[PDB]
């Protein structure tokens, strides 16, 4: 299997799935470095975020655990096809690219909060993750380049 991909048994079904341990995430057909990346994400930033503010709200007052429920959502919507991960960074996240759509542009190793970094080192083109914790918050982040 490729960096970080473990094969995982669903609860509900039986049926086998795999899970990704450095960008959490998930999906049922088995899986198959660069210089610099290029991604997208889509912060929710919690009451224990490194600053509890946002371009979108001057006192962030969510707990980490409701966080992490708003981020479970939008990555369903995103995975359901309904909503464009574009759609969702723009409307909710709690950084400032959100106004890009999400982007950040490209960059290297060395640059971003390195769980964020890690996950998107091991996406795929195209591929997103599932939630990611940093000092800023929870992440959703998609690879375009
Ligand atoms: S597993 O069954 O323990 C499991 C763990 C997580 C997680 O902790 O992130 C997520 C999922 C999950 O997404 N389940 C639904 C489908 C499983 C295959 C891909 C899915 O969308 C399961």
């Amino acid at each position: 299997l490729p960096p970080g991909w473990e094969k995982r048994m669903s609860r509900s079904s039986g049926r086998v799935y795999y899970f990704n341990h450095i960008t959490n995430a998930s999906q049922w057909e088995r899986p198959s470095e660069p210089a610099r990346v290029r991604c997208s994400h889509l912060l929710v930033k919690h009451s224990q975020s490194r600053r509890p503010s946002s371009w979108r709200q001057e006192k962030i007052t969510r707990t980490k655990e409701e966080a992490l429920e708003l981020i479970n959502g939008y990555i369903q919507k995103i995975k359901s096809g309904e909503e464009d991960f574009e759609s969702l960074a723009s409307q909710f996240s709690d950084c400032s690219s959100a106004k890009a759509r999400g982007d950040l542009g490209a960059f290297s190793r060395g640059q971003m909060q390195k769980p964020f970094e890690d996950a998107s080192f091991a996406l795929r083109t195209g591929e997103m993750s599932g939630p990611v914790f940093t000092d800023s918050g929870i992440h959703i982040i998609l690879r375009t380049e």
